[PDB]
């Protein structure tokens, strides 16, 4: 084949299948982008590692997640040796390392990776990115189910302080963060706190949307 | 709020808490994105009618399909007056559609929307294009679940011979619409034919795949 990089096309397809169900046919589609690159590309190839990472995703999404653990514990392995920290290709595969070792009950790895994608995006991406935001929240919840519910609590409190100084009440993420710590609160046992921090958020999710 | 049009960047927000099973966290977001721009954007505005295109998405992933279809019937009917049939934007909320009325039953309206998008797709994009191709497996796939396995049939057999001339045998765009083929096939009573594309497509598989 011509020109084997080229198959990162064949990534939309299989997010196409996926969002239909049809995550069978994603897997099989990303095997065979896999097996033509790996007879034509290197190992640290950067388009034979992103189609890795995307059939590991398919993997996941197939109940086959042994199989994804396997094959993002290799990708991750190869990045750690041929990419900065800060290098945003090798952060995805961290981050979804991390959730396939979620799936399969290794908790304390995903929690180690995500404490990396967390402080390297501290550095790289500002306050409010989606991305900075929605890793923190993971990790919020890979320490509750590591039996750190307390970090996840003093994590959460500092993003919400930092929302109160710069997003207005209304704002999509502040409530999204609060409700985040209402969560871990609960876990904590502070359980009047969660009720309390619930109560205000619903009530300006009222005030928002109510007709 | 200053500009309630970048509340684009919480469409992102959504889709991580949706990839990690958060999918109730995800519409309450965008319930309150889709709030916010209610009081400050015009209803023809795309910002505001992608933040409803993104809500419906979520809905139907949270198994709210009625409130999907409804919110896309509305999405549509705006885009209907205000955009060309040709406009990505246009053809992405019929897509979606489409999605939303197979999930709720409604089968005939999926296939109308999804010819429309074919056809449209037939002019502004290659036939190897993943977009493109992937509607065109989406159509044969709501075809079949609406009586017209025959349309199923021979929309697929026009594309595999199209791929025959431009595709390797082993690509895995020509191996894909061959299985969905082999499926087409099957549903309607060509069941030799079926059987022999399926083996020929496991053996080019195995040859590529197997160490």
């Amino acid at each position: 084949m011509e020109h084997p990089s080229r198959l990162r096309s064949q990534h939309e397809l299989a997010r196409r299948y996926q969002q239909n169900g049809q995550v069978q046919e994603a897997v099989e589609l990303l095997e065979q982008v896999v097996a033509i690159q790996a007879k034509t590309l290197r190992s640290e190839h950067p388009s034979r590692l992103a189609s890795q990472h995307e059939l590991a995703r398919a993997y996941q999404a197939n109940g086959q997640v042994q199989e994804a653990v396997e094959l993002l514990e290799q990708v991750v392995a190869i990045q750690a040796k041929t990419l900065r920290s800060e290098h945003p290709s090798r952060l995805a595969s961290q981050h979804e390392l991390a959730r396939a070792y979620q799936a399969n009950g290794q908790v304390q790895e995903a929690v180690e990776l995500l404490e990396q994608v967390v402080a390297i995006q501290a550095k790289t991406l500002r306050s409010e990115h989606p991305s900075r935001l929605a890793s923190q929240h993971e990790l919020a919840r890979a320490y509750q189910a590591n039996g750190q519910v307390q970090e996840a609590v003093e994590l959460l409190e500092q993003v919400v302080a930092i929302q109160a100084k710069t997003l207005r009440s209304e704002h999509p993420s502040r409530l999204a963060s609060q409700h985040e710590l209402a969560r871990a609160y609960q876990a904590n046992g502070q359980r009047q706190e969660a009720q309390e921090l619930l109560e205000q958020v619903r009530a300006i999710q009222a005030k928002t949307q109510r007709s």
